[PDB]
């Protein structure tokens, strides 16, 4: 249906092989940047009045109260089925158990007698969460963001989403303890969280992906001093599946399609030692695609897919590590054995019964992951992103005295007399006193 | 001098007192650093050698410092220094090794195994400013964590000629390659790589305005590389009570001030008497510092503030979020819990900033300019990444299947839902 079939890796030239491992390039659109720039400055200078002006020309019912009332929340709540509410409770319980398990053990050591050094954590005081709106509300992200923030001890957690806000998002927010929910979206919401308005509190860090304007807004506020920090840069979503001859074509295909339906820009890749497996997966994908209700998105994403036949699993791992996929699914006989050799990936799924779908919703891991190659240096969203590491040290007189000569020597070597003098004064004071 | 009586200040005058300087970032340098990167990415080494002629008399030939050139430098250093550095490295190594994250491995539900593991950042490049007196201590601070993290490639760039202290330092911490390159071009070389300098995944280390600007740029490019953290002027804030020693407080403010003319120096104390004595001690000590023009210049921005009580010192400190916080009070340790924002904290009268900058073992590469609000001190974590792993058994998956379908269904993600149904049906037929 307008596309490729399979690629024999070793049949490609060294150059072509390097072109596949590369991801598409993004523009900059001098226009969107300028548009977003004016949006941010406007929101900072004219607050809620400015937000209502945008709400006006962007809606048939200009928003009045920015903060969703507690009454509107309880109403949305009752309208959801018990089935769905219970499903969310299961997801939150497992997400909570996994992230709670990431709490850093205390770091407290005496590098040498009398020289006590510690590392303690402090939560980011206030965080803002953004959730896109629309037809199909991806309320699960609310669970992924608010849960870790709650566990970290963040003092303030607020959320913005394009009005009207779905009952699922509102319920997901209440369930995770989100304190305030605001009727704002796009680059304006990011600006509202980053700068603050009469209604929206200024937060220290903003979490949550969005469209091109949300992404640009997050980039801009992270680069401004009067702005705020952000969770991570965005990029197209990806999935790489490593499958041997023992995998089930339909399982492989269902995972490639799950990722593909996340957007026309999703990158889906299959690495398999078996040409036969590749062919079967390609056909399963075609057959399953034909049953997908609204598969135009999935269809377009598949045009950039790559079903690669390799020499063996070792070459599969070599290729995967060079790529560093956001999601890595290992459907091979010795799945867990390979993990150790996996040097780069956002989140790994092992075996036939670990669908990407299980991780997006209820296994407990976070589905907010690095993509577009950022897997090379950034990590999966976790507890650490809602905290800060602070260092503390205390030297006793004895500890200080034994380290003094070393400090003076080094300070003197760097020609920083005042640093050296700070030690000398203390040393003489100690001789004196006793 | 000039003592500030905090509470006699208008609420506005107050925040204006602690406010940090503004930003220049003059387009002049934004462009200069830009065309510099492009050139390096297109014409690699040929570009680098063209930039050596310009800045500094080196006309660099071989970019990589030879092993023989390093051994010679090592021999020219005194035993006293070499031994000083071993103490530093040993302590730094001990503190960062202690930061290792114990592995996370749990079953959120029976048969649903979730783990968090760590992987090192593949390759990292370290930048060290040159000059007559180089702060070679930064080498120990960056290269030691990189060694502990298990980074496969660790390289360092520094303006030629590179002092012996830097070469020895690099070698002691196991840096693999040292390159005769600096400024905005050294950063571009690490981000894009050249025929001699390898492309790295993350770049660490502070430097002048051009280095700072190049890091920002390469961190904002798909073709570039990630960086450790944004830059800013260094800061020191001392909280001292009636029991503190004027000369000790002054020596810490001056330690920070002697770094650069933009250093922020701040004293908070509930005793006017103490503030006045500290100002006098600063005056006396200043007159004896050789390279003290900049220290005096930094002090033009200093603040000697008198608060009403100790609690108010903690309040102001938390609002500011200083890079270095020194607590010279009689119960320093107990105050720590109430400190919500600071880069590195020093407790008591025997914990001078100098100790932390050199051998206590903590890292002196800290977040500043208010970034302590969300950013952290450099540590092991900045040289690695967390990767999650999950494996659901047949039982675990079956116990979660319904939940996943219900959720996927609500988000209208059909393929996500069908991935579960396919598996549930397969299990039913094998049951
Ligand atoms: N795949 C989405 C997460 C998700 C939500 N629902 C299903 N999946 C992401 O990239 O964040
Ligand atoms: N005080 C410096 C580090 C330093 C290097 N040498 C002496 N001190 C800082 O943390 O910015
Ligand atoms: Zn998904
Ligand atoms: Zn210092």
């Amino acid at each position: 249906m307008s596309f490729n079939t399979i690629i024999d890796w070793n049949s490609c030239t060294a150059e072509q092989q390097r072109q596949l491992l590369m991801r598409p390039a993004i523009s900059a659109s001098e226009s969107i940047t300028r548009t977003v720039n004016d949006i941010l400055d406007n929101v900072k200078a004219r607050g809620d009045e400015a937000l209502r002006e945008y709400s006006a020309k962007f809606d048939k019912t200009t928003v009045t109260a920015l903060k969703v009332s507690a009454e509107e929340i309880a109403a949305a709540s009752e309208r959801l089925s018990d089935e769905l509410k219970q499903a969310m409770a299961v997801a939150v319980k497992n997400i909570e158990t996994f992230h709670t398990a990431q709490k850093l053990p205390p770091v407290d050591v005496e590098t040498q007698p009398g020289v006590r050094c510690q590392q303690v954590t402090r939560p980011v005081a206030s965080v803002g969460l953004y959730i896109p709106g629309g037809s199909a509300p991806l309320f699960s992200t609310v669970l992924m963001l608010a849960t870790p923030a709650s566990i970290a001890g963040c003092k303030k957690v607020v959320l913005c989403s394009p009005p009207p806000i779905a009952d699922e998002i509102l319920y997901a927010a209440q369930l995770c303890g989100v304190q305030d929910v605001f009727n704002v979206g796009g680059a304006q919401a990011i600006a509202a969280l980053a700068f603050g308005t009469e209604s929206v509190p200024k937060v220290d860090k903003i979490f949550g992906p969005g469209n091109a304007f949300v992404t640009e807004a997050k980039r801009q506020v992270s680069q401004r001093l009067d702005g705020a920090a952000i969770d991570m840069p965005a990029g197209p979503s990806e999935v790489l599946v490593i499958a041997d001859s023992g995998a089930t074509p339909d399982f492989v295909a269902s995972d490639l399609l799950s990722q593909a339906e996340h957007g026309p820009d999703s990158q889906v890749i299959l690495l398999t030692p078996a040409a036969d497996m590749a062919r079967r997966v390609a056909e399963a994908v075609e057959r399953q695609l034909a049953e997908l209700p609204r598969a135009e998105t999935a269809r377009q994403a598949l045009n950039a897919s790559r079903l690669i036949v390799t020499k063996d699993l070792a070459q599969c791992v070599e290729i995967s590590n060079q790529y560093g996929p956001e999601h890595l699914i290992i459907q091979t006989r010795n799945a867990r054995e390979l993990v150790d050799s996996i040097t780069s990936a956002g989140s790994v799924f092992l075996g036939d019964w670990s669908p990407e779908s299980a991780g997006d919703y209820a296994s407990g891991t976070n589905h907010v992951l690095p993509t577009y190659g950022y897997t090379a240096t950034c990590s999966s969203l976790g507890l650490a992103d809602f905290q800060k590491r602070m260092t503390v040290q205390e030297l006793s007189k004895e500890g200080f005295s034994a380290l003094a000569s070393t400090i003076e020597t080094l300070a003197a070597a760097e020609r920083l007399t005042a640093h050296k003098n700070a030690v000398t004064l203390r040393v003489n004071a100690l001789k004196e006193q006793a």
